[PDB]
């Protein structure tokens, strides 16, 4: 009779691993990941910065790419996440063996990423990922500064409790450019109704939707870019149709009205 | 160009994941995890104690064997391990959620246990399980006791830096049986000599052989059936051909000892 | 010339702890802790549950009262927190180990728990105890179910991040009694203006005011007992003067007004 | 009647809190802790190494220490320790905090480090520091490398399970010096014999006796200097009496025998 099944591999499009060179987002700031993984390096006078760093696989690649940039494994000084997925902080665990970087995360992810990304309040043990710790835990609007370029942290729960949009400002041009890196809004397969594991996640969801509207934002990124209109592939033309915050609130509000009318049709 | 490559599952034997239904080892002691993983089962009158539980995905599949065993979930008092990898530890972050259950295990197993078993020493992360944490810590020759029944650690690096062996004292027939319980002795696809993730990994197997030797023991069981010769498929005469102590150790020393020898010979 | 200053222990006021016996409070739940410190006991018919322990040296008081009430220690199944400080969580680890009941708890509650209140975000490292992990990490809303008494959490963020209300319906008379146990909210020396550890601490605060305010309360207690106008030592008078949740919100909110206009007035 | 004690702080001798300014012991290697306590600061081309930080108080003293060497807090790049004790590395989780530091250490040192070394074998939780994370375990043996200097971890086993030697080679004079920082050999108020939560203690500290003899070693240093007979009070002669390994072993095994046998009479 039937064995148990095998474990299943977290398998994820051929574009989410596709390798890029490092495309400019502004004077300081660089995409570094794959084509369809964002991957920020933003590089200061005192180390660099880190945002996401895509599946597991994607450590070497990374490391990769901060070299091109000028960046040594020992100049990476921080770690932040969106939030930790095994498709955005995939890496991590790697990442800090071999930089000494510290991570900075909210206590929702921080619980997150320190299990792996197991018992996923969604999905289960599906996505584990290597488990990583944070070394520094931070609140709603605690900026951090690294080389004098200072990251203010947005929670944003919903997609995962401990959800995070990131902002900084940059510059291009000789004007400032400031930078949103928010979270995604999807709720892939979600139970949104009623949901034990996660009773008030339409309040969020609906909450951080306007924390999104409101961010100070010149350009958005997301860490799946299609989900603000990126194409990282086309070099200097990947931001030309990229959403603004209130656009990109706007379709993913209207998507999850839409599946919460779905879920409440079976 | 190529993309990174997917993730690749942990895949087992079929006959690993094979589910089989208790098996009498002793008069409180059950074999209740597959054909060729043990999973041990004591059962005493102030609950039961579980020592390994195989795979990942056999955390329901033990439980059921729990219940035929007349074992509530909420009845499992400890978890033991003979080692924190994902074939026989795999399920033991779920099975503390489903029972309250305790895991007791030493310093080295509780680190790699607490990291799902990612930056493995010589796997690297390709045996990722879900992590769990240890609640009491013990030392070598250190007694844990439920319902009155002791369970003794006896330190054995080497396969990993924590392998323990447990023993204890059951019945039959009105006579004691001294149990043993002892970890593998294998070393598969290990950098014997001059390891620098494990300097004395040569000197910590050696020793470990020769407290095999010395365990009390009048019936071996082994993580994997077959390396003290049990066969859990042919029921009453599975511990037929089973190895003596001093057999066991015997033999995983001479295919050590040949696998060195090979290493020399690249 | 001077060398640096010793350790300085974190002393309280005598009644903190001063022990009492067990004192009904309804049908299947008792406060077991001290005359100045709430811990109480709700007894099921399939385990006990713990809602805070008060000190860290107050663990042995609190498994003799349970003794009493007919609890022993393995009969513990789970231990929820108002808040990780140590006048409250203290003695968590070592129930615990000598238990072996899980502690359900929010992310933020957990990170502080697992670093035994070092590094608060106000007092620094002063009143730090031994650390304990959450085996179950909960979420707003969560109902947590022992013996069919269902527990629920009101997140209440200022007093700590994790601040958290329980609610659960008890009995006396035949009649329902509706029990809510609403955490601290004070703020004792706190920077409530632009904290640069805790940014929205004022916007946490202004929300749990008002969420107190509608929690299902026939009978409100509070981890400190005066600051919901119990008195433990007299008996079957001990609750007559208790607040309701409105006036314990409202004398609450009054103080924080003060305190922000102090603040402001240096 | 008599409430419960106060919490009991950890004082320590006047002379083990007295600061020192920096005392040259090698080349690249100076003592910055206090009189009575060994804090060494290793110096390369690519950032500092920290052995033992001494007291919880001390995390000031020894960046003032590092700033006086020409080490920016961020330039210090490994903590590595002796044992995991409130008077040794009371201060590393407030020194990763404000350094960014990795902390390297055995599997043993982790786990007490981790629960800020309550719940100890003998002391129980009356030396409980802030807990902190290790982000690189060690095995016996291995080689951890900064700016080029190797340090080779030594495990010695007893006054605590995790206690380690470090070594390194240095320079004076254009010579090589072989420095020993060799773990404490006490075991003060332990329990040596049939000891359960140590049943090995004593092979364990005969075993770590022969391990100290056997060390590469120009220059033995302990964790408190009066165990080696060091005196930093005295500048340029505070080596002058300093023990050799083989005499450092000796004079700890007699204390040792001497406590057994006192142990054996009572
Ligand atoms: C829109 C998606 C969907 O794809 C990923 C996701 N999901 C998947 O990759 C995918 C799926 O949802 O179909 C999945 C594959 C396998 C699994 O075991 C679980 C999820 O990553 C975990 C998720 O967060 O839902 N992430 C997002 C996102 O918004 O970040
Ligand atoms: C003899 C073996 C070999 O099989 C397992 C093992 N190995 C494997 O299952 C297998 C292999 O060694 O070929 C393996 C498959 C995939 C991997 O990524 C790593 C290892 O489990 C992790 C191992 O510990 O070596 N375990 C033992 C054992 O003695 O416990
Ligand atoms: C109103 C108070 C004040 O007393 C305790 C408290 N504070 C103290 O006990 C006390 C103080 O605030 O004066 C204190 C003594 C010593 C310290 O190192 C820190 C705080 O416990 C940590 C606190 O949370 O502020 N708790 C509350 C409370 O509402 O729970
Ligand atoms: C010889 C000693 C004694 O002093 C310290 C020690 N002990 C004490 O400081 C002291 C004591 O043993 O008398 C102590 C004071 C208070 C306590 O709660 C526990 C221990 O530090 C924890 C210890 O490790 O035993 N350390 C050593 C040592 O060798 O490192
Ligand atoms: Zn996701
Ligand atoms: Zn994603
Ligand atoms: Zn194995
Ligand atoms: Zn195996
Ligand atoms: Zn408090
Ligand atoms: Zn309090
Ligand atoms: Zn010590
Ligand atoms: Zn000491």
């Amino acid at each position: 009779e039937a064995p148990l099944p095998q474990l299943r591999a977290y398998t994820v499009d051929a574009s989410w691993l596709q390798p890029m060179a490092p495309l400019q987002v502004a004077d300081h700031t660089w995409q570094i990941g794959t084509e369809d993984l964002t991957a920020l390096l933003v590089q200061t006078a005192e180390g660099a910065v880190l945002l996401d760093g895509g599946m597991p696989q994607m450590a070497g690649h990374l490391l990769d790419n901060m070299k091109l940039r000028g960046v040594a494994p020992q100049d990476l000084r921080l770690i932040l996440l969106s939030h930790a997925h095994a498709d955005h902080a995939g890496p991590v665990a790697e990442l800090k063996r071999r930089t000494g970087a510290h991570v900075a995360a909210n206590a929702e992810t921080a619980v997150l990423l320190a299990r792996g990304g197991s018992n996923d309040l969604h999905f289960g043990d599906g996505i584990t990922y290597p488990p990583a710790s944070a070394d520094r835990i931070i609140m709603d609007g605690e900026v951090v500064t690294v080389g004098g370029i200072a990251f203010t942290a947005h929670f944003m729960p919903g997609h995962t409790p401990g959800s995070t949009a990131w902002t900084w400002t940059d510059t291009r041009d000789g004007k400032p450019v400031r930078i949103a890196y928010a979270d995604s809004l999807s709720a892939p397969g979600y139970q949104l109704k009623g949901n034990p594991r996660y009773p008030r996640l339409i309040e969020d969801y609906k909450r951080s939707f306007a924390t999104v509207r409101a961010l100070p934002c010149d350009l958005l990124l997301t860490p799946h870019p299609g989900a603000s209109n990126w194409n990282y592939a086309v070099g200097s033309k990947a931001s030309a149709e990229a959403l603004t915050c209130n656009a990109y609130a706007d379709a993913a509000e209207k998507k999850f009205d839409a599946q919460l009318a779905r879920e409440t049709a079976g």
